């Protein structure tokens, strides 16, 4: 029963950038009438661009009053605003923890993937510095279905060639949560509890992500599973 990969998400496990996509889309959310908060902005986190960019209209009742032409050059001008706010991101960045954790994964000859809602992971990861640590990038671009549906973490074990049975995905949000459990894989939720209640495993911080721990509570519920 030995574990076939971890599957991390990007915002909220390897770095933040929640705040920055929030940023970006405040700008042009009070371009159409529409001021999100950090409590809306709360169910935009880990969703891709574009459907993202459809719940702030929705919000504000106008998601189908634009056209897709119309709503392709919002995203655009977002994009470019949140790609240059993450340019500044360095080594510095990568959360409490992470970098030890991917260390010890690949001393156990356990593969490593990424699976975010963003076509601009890979960006990001290069500016942490830590691209070459992942054996296979989910293409977001090629993701049909928001988290919690769970495509965006199948696709990183379909990537790997592993079984789902065998992957140990990590999450900041309930819905990445829900994600991993409906791909049949061991959850790992880091932050409140409350929120992250339907994880497998859930912890404080990205400091309580060690290796050992993990791993005795993988095999706990494999047992239970
Ligand atoms: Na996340
Ligand atoms: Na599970």
């Amino acid at each position: 029963a030995m574990i076939e990969a971890f599957i991390f998400d990007l915002d909220g496990v390897i770095t933040d950038t929640a705040y920055y996509h929030y940023m970006a889309w405040r700008k042009l959310a009070h371009k159409v009438g529409i001021d999100i908060d950090t409590k809306f902005n709360e169910s935009l986190k880990g969703i891709s661009r574009m459907e993202s960019l459809d719940r702030i209209l929705e919000f504000g009742n106008k998601k189908y009053s634009f056209s897709e032409e119309e709503k392709v050059r919002m995203a655009e001008e977002k994009n470019n605003y949140y790609v240059s706010l993450i340019d500044e991101i360095t080594s510095n960045d990568i959360l409490p923890g992470i970098e030890s954790l991917l260390i010890d994964v690949k001393s156990n000859n356990i593969k490593i993937g990424l699976s975010s809602a963003s076509k601009n992971a890979i960006n990001v990861l290069n500016h942490l510095g830590i691209s070459d640590k992942f054996d296979f990038i989910a293409d977001a671009g090629k993701c049909k279905n928001n988290k919690p549906h769970p495509e965006i973490f199948l696709m990183s074990a379909k990537g790997l060639n592993v079984n789902p049975q065998n992957c140990i995905g990590i999450e900041d949000a309930s819905a990445g949560i829900d994600a991993i459990n409906s791909a049949n894989m061991f959850s790992v939720g880091v932050g409140n509890y409350e929120n992250l209640k339907k994880a497998n495993l859930v912890v404080d911080s990205t400091n309580q992500l060690k290796f050992e721990y993990i791993q005795e509570k993988y095999n706990e519920y494999i047992v239970r599973r």
